[PDB]
């Protein structure tokens, strides 16, 4: 009984493998009080996890321990790990086998620090760490594809053909829907909106999550804009004071497609997509072009398959034919693959196991995550 | 056995910690004879306090000590607590831990002069000082309200979401009862009736808790009683003189909702309560709304639970539930909670001990109590 | 040509705006006999008023029909007026505007029905009611000012600034000269002179006036008179009868400045100004301490104004300049600013006309002389 | 010939293109009366502006139409402009060009206002809007630096590189120097000083412009002034009343580096110029770490220069020279890169004329002020 | 006095035929801005080439025109060569012959455009395209040799027998420096150091020809680097920060004798130069062996020319004597070879003049330059 935890920057995904949909879904924040407990008897914790830091959020300051695909605060990974094994899933972490995920080009002290917290503080007696993007190539049964894998910290974009790893044409972008978030909040404040803490961060994401859509074309959608006003709507904040959002709708996603908006030099993803097929031999991206997969929140706008469909194709040559595959359940299809993974006979001797790390220590999680 | 003393402005209200009303309450005054005694053999003190300083009316001159919550006469501030210890409690301070109250934003001499007065003239084994809205939320069971009280000296409004204090929206007026007192003293001179001393005054005070109320619509109050002399009412004085009041009934309340009457350039208790729910943040605002609490003498106006919920109502957004708690008792709740603080026994190690102050001076008072 | 009456409680003064003095000026006295005419033939009035019966007092009993400012006695109020249109002045009510004077918080019903017996006995064209220290403020030129007006009914302390009324500010004692008077007239049987009779009190009130004055030092003047008699002075009485007195020409003017010595609660005339400048904010203060200005025939005391400053420079801090205005021609003051703002083409729209009257009724006083 | 307004959200400073002062700096203030005008002839209008609203304060409720860099009034604003107009530089708005100044991030209604009233209602043939901080580099002589611009409204840190705005990297916070007064006047309180009113509010603001400063090391500051008495330093109120101050002088400019203490999530400036500093690209921080320019009244405390110096030396590499330019006349620096950028050859092709606000409106101000 | 121009990939090398050494050596780069001039009266161009792209990178995007030795953007070219005339050299191109430099294998579009170029908008007198490696082998003396150049494009071998060309047996690469910069820009991200623009690939090529090198044993570095901390080194970032590299020195430069790190197919450069000298005669590879000669900057790592001896001498029969030449100015060696080429009284009738190109266009470089 395999336990899959696909955590992400913004929000944990936690539960076991042969399920079909995560048992514990929930933000990786960890909230600490700005001020002072003043009455006594009430029961008052120093930090709050999760769901409970997001119902307090008017008295908390935010955290998100991890940033861009990377663990910046450990105790405050360990607090949200503790938080899932023990207060979601409600489980023994020693008695259940955990498969990770990461994102690809990180770090290797991430891994190595989550392979000893796993193995040291929670004492699990199995473990492996998988790349996102080939687990959510798992959940669509494909063996060959490119993923576009965008959540909360990084967009990363790996081509898989014949179930082999092109590791030399994977890409990756420092942008998702964090900074989408960033952007929408520096672009909310031209109609009068101040939104500067990290709670009014979180509502602005719900703003985004609610509000925001793609536009197929871009100058199209601001002369529509410019001209009626059918494009906006309103939003009810929590203190009750109803907000009226325009073109910043489709503005703020057109960040993942001009990133320069933000001030970034990379390019956006339909052209990090085509220069990753461009990447692989000539033999592979016909089948990289009719397998292009998306996965995760960021790829949860409306009309972005539709808009990745036009620009991967006007990059294409003419006689391709560019299939986005954008499934309804794609925003938890890492999970999804990782319940997968961890459910095949196959993957039952690729555990990495408590004799070989304590014969290996950490580092035996480059020998055999690869 | 502690003592919760709560020693507002006008009325000092005493007794035990596990009651559940206060044991004795009393004018917070302190008459001295105008006169000479002629008549040997009587028996004449040179200072009265409390309610035979209230039944000597007539050839006395009567002080109150403190004046918008703040002591300014500490000789007479001892007198009221020897009174309140040795004549209407009936007990040895050197055995009772002793709880006091105080206004928020007082100076700080306020609070070290009564950590020095109960340690050393008093030698109280344990001491505490208290906000008085902070008790108020005690009194009512919960843990997250915005409180105005107004009693004799200062109107308070503080917010606390969650057990947390946010001492940077608390919010202090200097408009109260004595204030409304005097008000009333000056417009009754419109229909001839003159009152000037302080005998005078308590009169008056008690002609505003008998016969004043606050107007739902001050406007149409004001034709209502200038069309008909439904709003008359008489009131007889202690010579036995009956008089006759009109619009003064509520013309004196409405001070509290437009202080520019009196002179002050403050705003209304409406204005000041949305003042401070707008100063917090704005996830904890729609439980602040749902959540004013009134307590004190100052809110046991007829009517002025109405009006507060229509002008809050009206100045808050239209999706939000804005209620008022105005309990029948809440002129003493600040003693109710005081009663339930002193009486928990999470509270029985934040009590100042008479080792502390030895070893620290009246400062201590400073880092204890917060 | 309009006519300008200061109508006081002790005496009447008229005459005509434009003028630089009163061209009336006669006591407010209306004599009744207490015997019955036996010699037929002569011609007997059955009610005297002014100088008429002030030279007929043996046989008159004196009433004064306004007590502390307050019209007591409306029918000889009327015949006072009566004797001023048509005696003194010698013209038609009927085609000269009148401007009267009153106290301040003086009650409602006496505005009323001065305005009532103007435009209904006297048939006047136009009317007007000024508060009498704003116009002693007109007298002096200045803008800006705290005026002390102490009569013969009661003393107020107004304070303005810039041409702007602070009513909150305002105060009044019923301590005037008859107080004084009376207060003589009680110390004065302690040499054995006995005065009881309206006519002795008349007759005291000429000996206050003659005789007493302010002592700077008001326990080393005790100290002077009671070891030498350089204090002592002579006066005679109408029967020729000489009296001598001591230390009653400054004992009874400092129940001024401090009234217990008359039973009475209030504070004296210097602690009054202090409070009505300590009333007012705090950037009008400085100008208003070098700004005092002293009106009414209480005020013409020898050495009340150096004891005024001397007191209000104890009481003002040490960096403010305390400035006295005390002209010799103060006890004129009010009615030379009636003269001056009766002479005013800005004031001439500001009249109570007959059609306002006939339209509104008395009430209309409550809205044109704010 | 070209004019210059700084509209700051505290005072206003105005003049010609090509000098190197301001000509006129004056509070944007407008006060009303709260009272009624008694006295008639002395000529009472109902709005004053600037100085005339400053020396009339005791009897005005005084306004300012910007908060926070935003024209909540705009009739005000009117009114103040109208002052700066025909009142202060005296001259025509018809035949002068006019360069206003604005906040970064600022909603686009504040702008296009600003337009419309220039060109519409006083009728300008000329007109352009800058950013302070870019006028701030102007003036100093240089293209490449990090501005910190903090005056009464917002604090806004803008780094410019070669000449080029780094958008992205723009950081603002809702601090300045009237929340240090509001601050001031919230820890007045614990010596027994009351502040409440407007006036009072220009008097504290007084009182940290000549008393108030930066400490280097805020414990050891804390430390000496619980030690000894050579911290207090006295003021003298308007009344002549003498206060004493001790650990406010430093305790209040201390929530300019932590705003934790006005209840804000934000961070210090010291923190805010770090992270615009680690917003930009790695080339180009080198530069802006020896180029740190301040601006503005509140970079006006002695010791902010040394205390940001440690700080940000503290958050940079050791290798690393942090250099803060704070020239004596950095309060009116603004001002004077107006006057050098109103005053170049090349800017006189970027002003919107006449013509191009009638044929396109305000919306041009946001194709042309970029 | 002919022009001799070594215009490779990553660096321009140019100067006069006759000395000895390049006038002006610098990269073949052209600088975009990626904002908005904000300041005016700077002077900001829409370019820049060269060292100034190089010192302004912070707020420029970097191009290189030539990718692979094969040009990508002509205009850009053109402002490379432009520079490169008229900054650097400071010549006119009308009155000196000019002698390019091509690698091997390059399309024929890209010579007849560098003619056109040349004769068209430069207006030479005459022109000349030569082959890099056939330049090597001039400047070092030799007429038999075969030569590896690798510079930024591209590698290739050329084997020359007696003053022979054998094309034949000519071998290219499409894998030189910038596939190394690129490759230590994938694996500097284990450490936790993220290069993802154009001017951090321009810090990272940097810390490759400072810190990188070719090892011996490549198997037996590893076992050392993972051992001992003696392999690892620090860098300065340009913005102070300094990082720590190890392994990576060596593993970087490993792609070049082992391409299947990048993801090529191809085989590295010992294994080409043997397979180089197995396509040539039986009785010309016994001189070959002896004459392995080496340039480019590729070619200047430390210890490339023993690994390259121990490699070939493997590869090689063990009777034959394995020589590198491997001189320290080879990076230049290209540039020498035709300061020396273009300096021949035997080359002077060589040269395509205006005549020729005019009656015969670009395609007589394919008559002329064989
Ligand atoms: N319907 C939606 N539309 C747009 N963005 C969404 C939507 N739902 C979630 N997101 C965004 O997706 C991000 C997180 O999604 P997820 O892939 O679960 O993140 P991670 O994998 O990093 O945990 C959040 O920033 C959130 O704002
Ligand atoms: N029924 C009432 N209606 C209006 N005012 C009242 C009433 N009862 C008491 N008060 C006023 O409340 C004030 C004191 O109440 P309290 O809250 O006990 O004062 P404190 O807390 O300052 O001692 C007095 O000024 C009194 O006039
Ligand atoms: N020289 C004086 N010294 C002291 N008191 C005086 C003098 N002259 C008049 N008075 C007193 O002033 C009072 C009346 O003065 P006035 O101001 O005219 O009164 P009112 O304004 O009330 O008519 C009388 O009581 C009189 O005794
Ligand atoms: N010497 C000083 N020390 C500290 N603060 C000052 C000083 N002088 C002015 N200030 C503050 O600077 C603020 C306004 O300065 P300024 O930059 O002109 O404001 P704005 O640009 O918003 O008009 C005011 O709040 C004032 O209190
Ligand atoms: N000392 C060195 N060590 C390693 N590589 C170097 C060194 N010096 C230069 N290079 C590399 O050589 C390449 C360019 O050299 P060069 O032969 O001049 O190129 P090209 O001939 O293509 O212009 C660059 O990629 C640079 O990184
Ligand atoms: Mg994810
Ligand atoms: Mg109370
Ligand atoms: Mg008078
Ligand atoms: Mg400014
Ligand atoms: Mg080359």
């Amino acid at each position: 009984a395999a336990l899959v935890i696909d955590n992400g920057s913004g929000m944990c995904k936690a539960g076991f493998a042969g399920d079909d949909a995560p048992r514990a879904v929930f933000p990786s924040i960890v909230g600490r009080p700005r001020h002072q407990g003043i009455m006594v008897g009430m029961g008052q914790k120093d930090s709050y996890v999760g769901d409970e830091a997001q119902s307090k959020r008017g008295i908390l300051t935010l955290r998100y321990p991890i940033e861009h695909g990377i663990v910046t605060n450990w105790d405050d990974m360990e607090k949200i790990w503790h938080h899932t094994f023990y207060n979601e899933l409600r489980v023994a972490p020693e008695e259940h086998p955990v498969l990770l995920t990461e994102a690809p080009m990180n770090p290797k002290s991430n891994r190595e620090k989550m392979t000893q917290i796993m193995f040291e503080t929670f004492n699990v007696p199995a473990f492996y760490v998988s790349i996102q993007a080939v687990l959510s190539l798992y959940s669509s049964g494909r063996t060959t594809g490119i993923v576009l894998d965008s959540g909360d910290g990084v967009t990363h974009v790996v081509p898989i053909y014949a179930g082999f790893s092109l590791p030399h044409a994977i890409l990756r972008i420092d942008l998702a829907g964090r900074d989408l978030t960033d952007y929408l909040m520096k672009i909310l404040s031209e109609r009068g909106y101040s939104f500067s803490t990290t709670a009014e961060r979180e509502i602005v994401r719900d703003i985004k999550e609610k509000l925001c859509y793609v536009a197929l074309d871009f100058e199209q959608e601001m002369q529509t804009a410019a001209q009626s006003s059918s494009i906006e709507k309103s939003y009810e904040l929590p203190d009750g004071q109803v907000i009226t959002i325009g073109n910043e709708r489709f503005r703020a996603p057109e960040a993942l497609f001009h990133p320069s908006v933000l001030g970034l030099e990379s390019a956006g993803i339909d052209q990090t997509t085509y220069n990753s097929i461009m990447k692989c031999d000539v033999d592979v991206r016909k089948e990289l072009y009719g397998n292009i997969v998306m996965s995760g929140g960021t790829t949860m706008f409306p009309g972005i398959a539709e808009r990745m469909q036009k620009e991967i194709t006007a990059l294409a040559p003419s006689s391709m034919k560019v299939k986005i595959i954008a499934p309804p359940e794609r925003k938890y299809s890492v999970w999804i693959g990782g319940s997968i993974l961890a459910s095949l006979t196959t993957f039952q001797q690729m555990w990495i196991s408590k004799q070989e790390y304590d014969e290996s220590g950490p580092s035996i999680v480059h020998h055999k995550c690869f």
